[PDB]
């Protein structure tokens, strides 16, 4: 049942068009991952007032699509031996002097159970020292490792404190111990000028509009990358077996290992899962920001439990102007990237997602 390319092609054009008409999006870049390959669809404008076509070098705001980096970050950093999940957050920041912070370990910011830090690190914090008055004035509404609540001034944090003994700053870190072991060379934490030619401007509400700089910011939201690497990357996470670096490789898995359980998800480093089969509402009500943004329950795994090979590998990201969502199972060695400049609603993503690798492994053979 080798799906051929012509059949794939048409699959995901007659899901993309109609999709680009509903939520008014103006660009995507798409990547169907299938037996060993990538294979690149690519639909729209990048650039609306100059007319510029989305191609598969244009580059697209990743927004929380950066937290799958962020984790096998801090998961190559525990490989190295540089950090444990298990160690206080003081033990990285001992300026984090308040009451609040005994009990809360580098686990828990990695995987949001801190005890209610915030979606978003407020923006008037703008240096070290905002951020640090910032976390010593939070005053957290659960006890660690009780509650999951989606918070960027959470993972970001993590991202920060797991590079401090590489004595690396972050950028380098990243792009030393991750994206030049991989060949993502075309994936920046911050946009070369010369690269400007290629950088697609996000549109919201009618408006031109591009990611503004924040603190934690590249720990969080801040990646840009094209859907070339973006395939590449979701490569190396799919099947790790082909991943050379070895503290890379180990750090990938354990991004996907299992922390938490939530209902029908388990929490990762930066990546969450669902175990396979699982249903399209399944993830697609998930993706809802009424669950997705919600504060709920936890259940540790103990000891936390590793990569399993049949799940759906997800994970949705958005800023002002863009959208963005990829998946995969390792088992079945498929995978999708979509990435866009409108952000529009994360189910619908899933939702079409899903049909693409629904398609691909339900494929008819008739004519």
């Amino acid at each position: 049942t080798p799906v051929s390319e012509k059949q794939l092609a048409e699959v995901v054009a007659n899901t993309v068009t109609p999709l680009m008409k509903a939520q008014s999006v103006p660009g995507m870049a798409v990547a169907v991952i299938y037996q060993g390959k990538p294979h690149y669809y690519t639909f729209g404008k990048a650039d609306i007032a100059a007319n510029k076509p989305v191609t598969p070098q244009t580059l697209f705001e990743l927004g929380s699509i950066s937290k799958t980096f962020t984790g096998v970050l801090g998961g190559d950093a525990i490989a190295r031996g540089e950090i444990s999940l298990d160690d206080p957050v003081t033990r990285y920041w001992p300026q984090l002097t308040g009451k609040q912070w005994q009990g809360i370990r580098m686990l828990d910011l990695a995987t949001y159970t801190a005890g209610g830090l915030p979606l978003q690190v407020p923006d008037e914090v703008t240096d070290n020292a905002s951020l640090l008055r910032f976390y010593q004035n939070w005053q957290p509404q659960w006890k660690p490792g009780t509650t999951r609540l989606y918070a960027g001034a959470s993972i970001g944090l993590f991202g920060a404190l797991a590079v401090k003994p590489s004595g690396m700053p972050y950028e380098q870190a990243m792009t030393t111990r991750v994206l030049k072991p991989l060949k993502l060379d075309h994936t920046w934490i911050n946009v070369p000028k010369a690269e400007e030619a290629h950088y697609a401007w996000g549109y919201r509400d009618g408006k031109a509009v591009r990611v503004s700089p924040g603190m934690l910011d590249a720990q969080a939201y801040g990646v840009k990358t094209n859907v070339q690497d973006m395939a590449n990357w979701v490569m190396a996470n799919m099947a790790p077996e082909n991943v050379a670096d070895a503290s890379l490789k180990q750090g990938i898995a354990l991004a996907q290992s299992r922390y938490w359980r939530i209902g029908s998800m388990y929490q990762g480093l930066g990546w969450e899962m669902l175990n396979w089969p699982v249903e399209a509402n399944t993830v697609v009500e998930g993706s809802d920001s009424k669950v997705a943004l919600a504060p709920l329950p936890v259940v540790e795994v103990n000891p936390p439990a590793p990569p399993v090979k049949a799940s759906w590998v997800h994970k949705t990201g958005s800023t002002g102007g863009f959208g963005s969502y990829v998946a995969f199972i390792p088992e079945k060695q498929i995978g999708i990237v979509m990435l866009a400049n409108t952000s529009y609603p994360n189910p619908a993503r899933v939702e079409a997602a899903y049909h693409i690798l629904e398609a691909l492994q339900h494929h008819h053979h008739h004519h």
